[PDB]
């Protein structure tokens, strides 16, 4: 064999790119791809397009364009410039409207720069956006547009967008407003941070900048005070009527009331009633409220009759956060993932006002999320098929007979695809499949009337002719018993792979509450270099904590990060070792963030399995980490409940082990998710007790360290402490 | 050779210890010194001594004593306690006062805790101490305090202390208080940093800080607003407890007050006499004010015509600033170094009444200090004797007949010392002499009638024993010729040096103006066990821009820092690696600070001739450093001053040269002096052109590095860089 490998220039340069698919439904039978730097619309039943917007129509506009946006009715594009990101989600950005049918921009009553952010109402083309903290409504985008609040205040108020916190943990997203269906009503959430405890640290900027800039976040760590939310509903029907809409609050139940809670959830049923899902800061309680609008008295009453309860006594609810309800057309009943009595979370049904739901699906396997729902069909993605619990398949269940379930992926491709995304059209006439692995990403378009095939999308023939000339690794999916439970884990195994042969081992780490790493996905990262070019194997296990296998085995280290998760990826390092085609004496870790703190965790324990480790941007303590995410888990860092296993969850009471091995520790100094702090901490344990190991910071990285020029540097900064660890004399 | 070499250890665990003979002159006849924690009072003359002070006294006191100061009359002693340091020079305390008469501590008016300085009045027992800014006198121990000033307030208005950059590079002291010879007067500045911008930084602290601090300090980085200054003298023999102490100010020059300056020296004449030197913003020139109190008007008037100027116009004034006069009994004239017409620091002789001064001493090298003054004889510290830039000595002058200079040092012990300091007695009877080199430190007592060699204190003759028994390396120092000019430099050579043999050679450079790292000094450093245990070359070498050798030498990098003295560190190792007995394949440098920024100046050059280096705590950019200190080599970084070198001097834009060496970049957190944020930039430019490096951070560390576990850990992690560097393939 006398083909190259894959090397990590190839990696670092991308010389091998995955090619993909991203289309935008902007109906029920058309939507939108960009392609030759034009924007083309294509008809899903035959295939034909038509060139929607000219990649030569914004040559003079004078700023790249960062996205686009076309409104609900193709009447109006939302041109978004002057891009600039803040967390994982917000960013700021300028707007310019563009008129499809004049062909002509809109220079009036703009919308303002530094916008946080703004979105077209469900139906037509209302603007809802938020500039300061405030938000704002456009009835008509070159119209003067009305103000909502004025409470915004910079770090301290916010409507319409949610705060550090509530972004990363709680909503995944930095907007905080939600259009009702035909866009008449205007619901939105305010967060209140005024006590809210902040982060501080050094920017450093570019080398003119003569004075450091100091970062200031709003953010709770472990057990400090979390900021407060108010939820507001206002009708956008009646700006033009009156000279000040009135925001009607929707005030949380008195379960919630009594203490600290979230606001969890926001999903409108229908033109007129909202539900929203409160959880208190104690993750073991939530309460789903369903609210009718009353025309009489222009309030939004929740009647308790339709208040549902969802509460856990093994664990936390919900994978990350209570599920999201998916409502029937009428907005009479809906349907919520929820874990069973056997802890497998399934889909149960439910009728507003029946206390009681109805599970329409079951088995030792887990519904990952509901995709779509049409009066005959529900269809959603689970981990069912040949009980792979990383496998991923589309399924349709019939609503009138439960019993009718149709796997519609399983088998198209079995051996290229077992691990599928979908993306329905408006009212799911046709669905386009995203098949990721094990083989190369495969893209198709479906119709829904008859389940079938329409045409391949995007196949990757090009990129799988260039992999043949390259000797790419293999990878290996499989399990291990373990107390009579079944634990799964995968190794990118390097090219000709013997086992008669003993290789390095390298154990790739996360093993976060509900993480996966044993799937079968397909992937070209670092593994795929350090497997082909290294000949190391990565290997990846998923012990207790992980999730998609049920509650039993995810909730197993309920307030008790740290332990069983950590205890397990050493077992599992010894268990390979078994398999006799693994060099005992190279044996190293790794791991970002929350497998970083894993990592150390690891390194410290003094098995003596492991010769090296790196950790990225770990955690070194819970109390340092913020509050949504780490309570959840960990409850409450107090005496009466449980501050010892947070102040014995920790990386540096563990310093004086690292003697024993190789370490390499590195963090992004401007990392506003995982604090430098946290490492800062490990460096000062590990120098009291004179413990020597290898270190790195990346100026002004955040918790990526994802820059163009930060990414090559760490990752050969990485490879080179590997091959040094596995050298041989 | 069977005996043990000097190992990482021995240095890092202090084994080899150098005794020191610290003594307190409290007359013309006495001293004070500690032994076994009691303090003794020595007879100069005859070598006896009695108890001061019982080691045993304060078993009971409470407190671990940090440092003691008996009044000048012996009546009473201040104890320090509750030490906590800030910046190089500054700290606060808690003080108690012990009556040696009552045998009994004072109990009624008791000095404040966080007691920023205190200092006993010259002669008698008065107090002087400043306390949140403001200063305080009490004319006895136990009685009220009188409230000086009342504008003190943190980090804005400074009485009685210095603010940090008068602090570190103007007077070298926290303290901004000169007592009058006699006591009445207290003559004090005060300084006004309203406008002066903030560095800020984290503090990390112990694991228990679930939130880091943010430290903030008023620090004019080059060309930023500086603090402004006020100088005033108040008499405390006419005290009220029911009025407000008069303070009396006395005003800058004219020539100051046209723009910003500075206040760089204070020293009394007479009981009535005060002189002051201003300095203005571009340090190349100072004006002396003598003033004298008016009896009549109870003020103080400084005549024009006893004004000194003090210029400068190939580089800035003095060596770090301008020098320190000394007066004669009568306060009538004085005695100041400065630069003659050859460029050269010799003794000028000046009449209050008269402008030109005369020159008592001249040549071709040069005075470092004045020590001592009688009505006969002037005692002063040069480098004259054989030439030696790195000896000194000390010689006395006749001021009746300057052709009669007779040195007092010299011929002690020509082998052993060749480098000295000294303490005068009250009226200069008697002087130690402090021998620091090339042999062991030796202390002796000397007395000045006849020049007789009293006794000796100290002569290391216990270190030497152990010595004995290591195979300690030997310095060689010597020059090189460089166009026609002389430059000095040493290297510790490994034990049983064989010229016919090939060492590594590191280069220690520290470089910065009017610095002199090749001396006849004995150290027992890191390169002592580089060259002991690792047999390592270790070379110093100071060329232009370096001290004590006359200004065409030290002007030389005037306005040009960043140029001559990193290519003469370059030039210096290529002609070390074509000796015969150096590898020239492997040669490395390193530096600390200035030496650090020297080094990575060096190492970015792209000469090739330096294989790795380390750099600690280096600057990267001088509009990064402070004002002070950076404008007296720079200027001001304006477009019409010297901002084009200013930019052309950073390490960042060499970043690509480091493609081809080893690089160690080193900085702590907390450093206040030469901050993260320098090497945070450094970092970023290799990180931005794909530079791989070696780095570590030492959390909460500031400029010294110097706790005992980050001591141990950053010399034992840079011993490790070394050595792999060095190894031979
Ligand atoms: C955000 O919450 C703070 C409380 O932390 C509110 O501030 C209080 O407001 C009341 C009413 O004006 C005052 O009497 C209190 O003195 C305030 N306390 C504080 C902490 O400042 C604030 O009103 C809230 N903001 C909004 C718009 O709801
Ligand atoms: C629209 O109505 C809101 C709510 O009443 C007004 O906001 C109040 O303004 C008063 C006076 O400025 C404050 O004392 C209240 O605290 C505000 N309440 C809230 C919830 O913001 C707002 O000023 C009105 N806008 C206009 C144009 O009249
Ligand atoms: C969007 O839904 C809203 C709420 O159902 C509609 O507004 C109501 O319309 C009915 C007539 O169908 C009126 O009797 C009510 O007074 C309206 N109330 C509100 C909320 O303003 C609205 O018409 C719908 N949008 C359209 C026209 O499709
Ligand atoms: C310290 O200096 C500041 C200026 O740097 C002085 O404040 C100024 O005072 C004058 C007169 O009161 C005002 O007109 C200016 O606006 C002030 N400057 C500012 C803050 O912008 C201050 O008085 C000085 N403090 C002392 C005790 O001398
Ligand atoms: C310290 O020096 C001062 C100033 O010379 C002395 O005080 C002066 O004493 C004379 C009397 O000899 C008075 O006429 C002056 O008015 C005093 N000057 C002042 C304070 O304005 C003081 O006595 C000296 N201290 C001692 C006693 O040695
Ligand atoms: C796509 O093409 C459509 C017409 O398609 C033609 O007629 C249908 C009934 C079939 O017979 C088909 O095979 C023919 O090609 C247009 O109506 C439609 O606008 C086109 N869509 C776009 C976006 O170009
Ligand atoms: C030191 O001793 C002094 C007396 O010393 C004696 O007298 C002098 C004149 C010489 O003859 C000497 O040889 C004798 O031993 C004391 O007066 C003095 O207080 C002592 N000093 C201290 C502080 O111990
Ligand atoms: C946005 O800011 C730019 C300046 O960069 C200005 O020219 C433009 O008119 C502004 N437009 C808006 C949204 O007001
Ligand atoms: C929720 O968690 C708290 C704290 O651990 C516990 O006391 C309570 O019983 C739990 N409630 C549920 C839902 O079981
Ligand atoms: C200094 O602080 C200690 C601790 O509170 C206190 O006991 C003592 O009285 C204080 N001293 C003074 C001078 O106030
Ligand atoms: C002294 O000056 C301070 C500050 O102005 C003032 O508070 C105090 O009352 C004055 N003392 C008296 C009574 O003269
Ligand atoms: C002082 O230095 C400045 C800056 O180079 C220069 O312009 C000026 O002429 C110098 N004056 C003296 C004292 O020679």
């Amino acid at each position: 064999d006398s083909r190259k490998t894959y090397t990590l220039t190839d990696y670092l340069k991308n010389t091998y790119r995955l090619k993909l698919y991203s289309l935008r439904w902007i109906s029920d039978h058309e939507y939108l791809y960009k392609q030759e730097n034009n924007i083309l619309v294509f008809n899903a039943e035959y295939g034909n397009s038509s060139v929607f917007l000219e990649n030569s129509t914004f040559d003079e506009f004078g700023h790249s364009i960062n996205d686009y946006s076309i409104s609900p009715d193709g009447q109006f594009i939302l041109l978004e410039y002057n891009y600039v990101k803040q967390w994982r989600h917000s960013y700021t950005a300028s707007y310019d409207i563009y008129d499809l049918n004049k062909r002509q921009l809109i220079t009036e009553e703009r919308i303002p720069n530094n916008t946080q952010w703004v979105t077209w109402s469900p139906v037509g083309h209302k603007l809802a956006y938020v500039w300061n903290n405030d938000i704002y409504v456009k009835i008509e985008p070159n119209l003067p547009s009305y103000r909502i609040t004025w409470t915004g205040k910079e770090d301290i108020i916010y409507n319409g967008i949610t705060d550090w916190v509530y972004e990363e943990e709680v909503f995944s997203a930095y907007s905080a407003l939600w259009w009702s269906p035909n866009g008449t009503f205007l619901a939105y959430a305010q967060f209140n941070d005024t006590e809210v405890p902040l982060i501080e640290y050094s920017f450093y900027s570019d080398e003119s900048l003569q004075y450091p800039k100091t970062v200031r976040v709003p953010y709770p760590k472990a057990g400090a005070v979390n900021p407060t939310v108010k939820f507001f509903v206002v009708n956008t029907d009646s700006l033009s009527s009156v000279t000040n809409a009135t925001s009607i609050q929707i005030t949380a139940p008195a379960s919630m009331l009594i203490g600290d809670h979230y606001l969890c959830d926001v999903t409108w049923a229908t033109q007129e009633r909202i539900s929203l899902q409160w959880l208190r800061r104690i993750q073991n309680y939530s309460v789903m409220d369903i609210c009718d609008y009353d025309e009489s008295s222009g309030r939004w009453n929740c009647l308790v009759a339709r208040q549902h309860i969802e509460m856990s006594t093994t664990g936390w609810v919900g994978r990350f956060r209570p599920s999201e309800p998916h409502f029937t057309l009428d907005g009479n009943s809906f349907y919520k993932i929820i874990s069973n009595e056997e802890g497998y979370r399934h889909i149960c049904y439910f009728q507003i006002d029946k206390k009681d739901c109805t599970f329409i699906t079951k088995g030792t396997w887990e519904v990952i999320g509901i995709e779509a729902l049409t009066s005959d069909y529900l269809y959603y993605i689970s981990n069912e098929y040949k009980g792979m619990p990383g496998g991923r398949n589309l399924y349709k269940i019939q609503l009138s007979d439960y019993t009718k379930v149709t796997c519609l992926s399983c088998e198209l491709n079995p051996e290229r695809c077992q691990y599928y995304s979908v993306s329905f059209s408006k009212e799911a006439k046709y669905y386009q499949l995203r098949c990721s692995g094990p083989g190369l990403p495969l893209y198709t378009l479906h119709s829904s009337v008859n389940d079938k095939g329409l045409r391949v999308l995007e196949d990757n023939s090009a990129l799988d002719k260039m992999l043949q000339n390259v000797q790419m690794p293999s990878k290996k999916l499989d399990f291990i018993i373990l107390n009579e439970t079944k634990f799964w884990y995968q190794m990118i195994l390097p090219p000709h792979f013997d086992k008669s042969k003993k290789y390095p081992l390298l154990l790739d780490v996360y093993a976060g509450p509900c993480s996966q790493k044993a799937d079968t996905v397909f992937r070209l990262n670092w593994a795929t270099y350090l497997a082909s070019t290294e000949n190391i194997i990565v290997a990846s296990f998923d012990g207790r904590g992980s999730g998609y296998q049920g509650d039993k085995i995810m909730h197993a280290i309920n307030r008790r990060l740290g332990t069983f998760e950590v205890e397990d990826q050493i077992e599992a390092a010894r268990q390979f070792s078994k398999m006799g085609f693994v060099d005992n004496k190279r044996i190293a870790i790794w791991g970002w963030s929350y497998g970083g703190y894993v990592t150390s965790m690891v390194l410290g324990s003094g098995s003596g399995v492991f010769k090296c480790g790196i950790a990225v941007a770990p955690v070194s303590r819970w109390e340092y980490y913020d509050s949504v995410y780490t309570e959840r888990y960990m409850g409450l860092p107090t005496p009466e409940d449980n501050l010892d296993h947070y102040r014995n969850s920790t990386v540096m009471s563990r310093a004086e082990n690292f003697k024993q091995v190789e370490y390499l520790l590195i963090h992004g100094t401007a990392d506003d998710n995982v604090h430098f702090q946290q490492s800062a901490q490990i460096s000062k344990a590990l120098v009291d007790v004179g413990v020597d190991f290898q270190a790195m910071w990346y100026t002004d990285e955040d918790h990526g360290i994802a820059s163009s020029t930060a990414h090559q540097h760490i990752y050969t900064h990485m490879s080179h402490f590997i091959k040094q660890c596995f050298s041989l004399p």
